């Protein structure tokens, strides 16, 4: 049925992993380990529509990025992840951005933007930050803790009503 290939990407550390694994297994990974390239499968009901998410998750390990934008050619959207203590790797986003681009070939890509680690009180980068950048991409501003659960559901179901918009 329906199948929706989604690609999370990210600078290292920033909890694409913890993210997807809450999702789909349901528990909060607390160690690092830096992923190559992984990839998820799981029949959900997204707004009463069963249907299969694929999901791919990427490198932000700049040293095991080996053909990440490969695995990505076939992503339909994109959930771009930084996190809310890390104003690196929020500034790196617009680099994701355009490598996703690259990789589609087109300017017009389903993403949504992901602040992870809400859970935490070492802000630095500020909501309304956050929001401004995803308005300039004509996308939605998602929170997130892959600790919590909260937003987690929220994020991917997000990017999946963001690719039927497309
Ligand atoms: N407090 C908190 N810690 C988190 C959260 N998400 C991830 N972490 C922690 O941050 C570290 C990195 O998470 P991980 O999911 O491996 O990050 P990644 O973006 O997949 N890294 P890589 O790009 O190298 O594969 C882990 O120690 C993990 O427990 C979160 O929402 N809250
Ligand atoms: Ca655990
Ligand atoms: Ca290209
Ligand atoms: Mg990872
Ligand atoms: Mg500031």
């Amino acid at each position: 049925m329906t199948e929706y290939k989604l690609v999370v990407v990210g600078a290292g550390g920033v909890g694409k992993s913890a993210l997807t694994i809450q999702l789909i297994q349901n528990h909060f990974v607390d160690e690092y380990d830096p992923t190559i390239e992984d990839s998820y499968r799981k029949q959900v009901v997204i707004d009463g529509e069963t249907c299969l998410l694929d999901i791919l998750d990427t490198a932000g390990q700049e040293e095991y990025s080996a053909m990440r934008d490969q695995y990505m050619r076939t992503g339909e959207g994109f959930l771009c992840v930084f996190a809310i203590n890390n104003t690196k790797s929020f500034e790196d986003i617009h680099q994701y951005r355009e490598q996703i681009k690259r990789v589609k070939d087109s300017d017009d890509v389903p993403m949504v933007l992901v602040g992870n680690k809400c859970d935490l009180a070492a802000r630095t980068v500020e909501s309304r930050q956050a929001q401004d950048l995803a308005r300039s991409y004509g996308i939605p501003y998602i929170e997130t803790s892959a600790k919590t659960r909260q937003g987690v559901e929220d994020a991917f179901y997000t990017l999946v009503r963001e690719i039927r918009q497309h």
